[PDB]
RNA sequence: GGGC
RNA sequence: GCCC
């Protein structure tokens, strides 16, 4: 409201251990995005770089609540409940702590733009892979063969009526820089942000 | 064609 | 269904 002015979402302490997190990210390193949700009101990012494994993956809860319950049924299928937990303030820490200049390749950077636009960050260079639907996933299932156990947010049904997997951020990442890439390695990836800074955690007693 |  |  007009009467309100706060300026970050998260602590002082909070915003400096994402400060340390993040120089895990390379600024010179090839770098995925993807959102799921509108740019306006996102539920899920991802940042991916292949070359070491690092991503960052965290939720956000939505705004529009009759948008998000429609989006779920035509793309990401997540269960707003289980988004409850998320921490307040994350969207806009991580984007504004993303290097200057920084290089950001996408598959489809219309919404990745009007995002990282929203939060001042002109400045991010956006690559746009432009693959049609096919070619963007053809490594689709092969990602959700290795990498499920890293995103579990996504359990309503998504359909196209035909029933199609669902889109994840994350998943998505992974997938679209294997299309690049011609091929899908066997590695092991690591999760950029604590647990803490992502899920609300911890009571012995209610009240 | 894309994106959610 | 909505968005470019
Ligand atoms: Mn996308
Ligand atoms: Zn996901």
């Amino acid at each position: 409201g007009a009467m309100d002015h706060v300026e970050f979402g998260l602590t002082y302490s909070q915003l400096m251990t994402l400060k340390d997190a993040m120089l895990q990210l390379d600024p010179n390193a090839k770098t995925w995005m993807d959102i799921e949700g509108r740019p306006e009101d996102p539920v899920e990012i991802a940042l991916y770089q292949p070359s070491s494994g690092c991503y960052i993956h965290f939720f956000r809860e939505p705004t529009d609540l009759k948008q998000f319950k429609q989006d779920a049924k035509y793309s990401h299928g997540i269960d707003v409940t289980d988004l409850f937990a998320t921490q307040p303030g994350l969207t806009s820490a991580v984007i504004d702590a993303l290097p200057r200049n920084m290089v950001i390749t996408c598959q489809g950077s219309d919404d990745i733009r009007k995002l990282l636009e929203s939060q001042g960050r002109k400045d991010i260079k956006l690559i746009d892979i432009a693959l049609s639907k096919t070619d963007s996933r053809k490594y689709e299932n092969a990602v959700w063969d290795q990498y499920k156990d890293l995103c579990h947010m996504h359990t309503g049904v998504v359909v196209e009526k035909e029933e199609i997997t669902p889109h994840c951020a994350l998943m998505d990442c992974i997938m679209f820089d294997a299309a690049v890439s011609g091929g899908l390695n066997t590695s092991v990836l690591r999760a950029v942000l604590p647990r803490d800074m992502v899920f609300r955690t911890s009571p012995r007693v209610v009240l």
